[PDB]
């Protein structure tokens, strides 16, 4: 069934919430064990939210491997993406430990670190060229190249640096800036334009390790974003772009992190990203 037609009908039988429950009951169940052992507790910001054992990224270390972050492999759409917490005072050098083992080329940062008046992450990137960080627990330098700030969003050029080896790497940093303290956007256009600039700079690209994606939990607004790429990308590598089904993909993507788009309302706006950004897809 065409989604826009499925839209339509959701929306004037206003059974959104209904749709959504749909979906929470019918989603897999993973161990998650590692996540839970005592000596990991102050590595996780929500009790509720942890990585499956079976789709989790082990951090390359015999002390200890852990980090709450997940790999969505997407097998048909040719796509991957690391989903990961914002990261925590404690664990910001095991955040671009994980960034420089899994040879990742971009960050998209969702959130700003203060929503609501609370702390939703750590402030885990320098602001100015001149005072660099370094992860001591990590051995990591992280140096601002360059900043370009936008009306909806924020592109940075980083230096990462294996202080080991004195090897480099530039990682970009797409920032999204402009996602409400309550609710979602009321048009898609904005958030779509910044999916494109990510595209456009081969962070995405298989050439390059999985993309890293996070907001404050890592399942709500980053299980948005790849939804709507995966979508996107399987409307215009089959022959029947209306086969394309946005429930049974989300089910998929969450056999490999839980929770994934937290609310009705995250739901609905993914479909109206995925409605709008066809009419580019289908050639126009």
């Amino acid at each position: 069934m065409e989604m826009e037609k499925e839209f339509e009908q959701i929306d004037k039988s206003g059974s959104w919430a209904a749709i959504y429950q749909d979906i929470r009951h019918e989603a897999s169940d993973f161990p998650s064990r590692v996540a839970k052992l005592p000596k990991n507790k102050n590595r996780n910001r929500y009790r509720d939210v942890s990585p499956f054992d079976h789709s989790r990224i082990k951090l390359h270390q015999e002390d200890n491997d852990y980090i709450n972050a997940s790999l969505i492999k997407m097998e048909e759409a040719q796509r991957s993406y690391i989903l990961t917490q914002g990261p925590l005072p404690n664990t910001v050098g095991h955040f671009w430990e994980m960034v420089w083992e899994q040879k990742s080329r971009g960050v998209v940062m969702l959130n700003r670190v203060m929503e609501k008046g609370s702390l939703k992450c750590a402030q885990y990137w320098p602001q100015k060229e001149e005072k660099e960080m370094i992860f001591e627990d990590t051995n990591l330098k992280l140096t601002l190249i360059s900043e370009d700030i936008k009306s909806y969003y924020t592109v940075r050029q980083l230096e990462l640096e294996n202080l080991t080896t004195q090897e480099t790497r530039e990682i970009l940093h797409f920032h999204y800036t402009t996602w409400p303290d309550f609710g979602v956007p009321e048009s898609p256009a904005s958030f779509l334009n910044f999916l494109f600039k990510v595209r456009e700079s081969g962070s995405l690209s298989p050439e390059h390790g999985p993309v890293v994606v996070h907001c404050s939990a890592g399942i709500g607004r980053s299980g948005t974003f790849c939804l709507a790429d995966t979508c996107l990308l399987l409307m215009d590598k089959r022959k029947d772009p209306s086969s394309v089904d946005i429930k049974k993909v989300l089910l998929e993507m969450r056999k490999f992190r839980m929770g994934l788009i937290q609310t009705a309302d995250q739901l609905r706006f993914s479909y109206l990203a995925v409605i709008e950004g066809a009419k580019f897809i289908m050639g126009d």
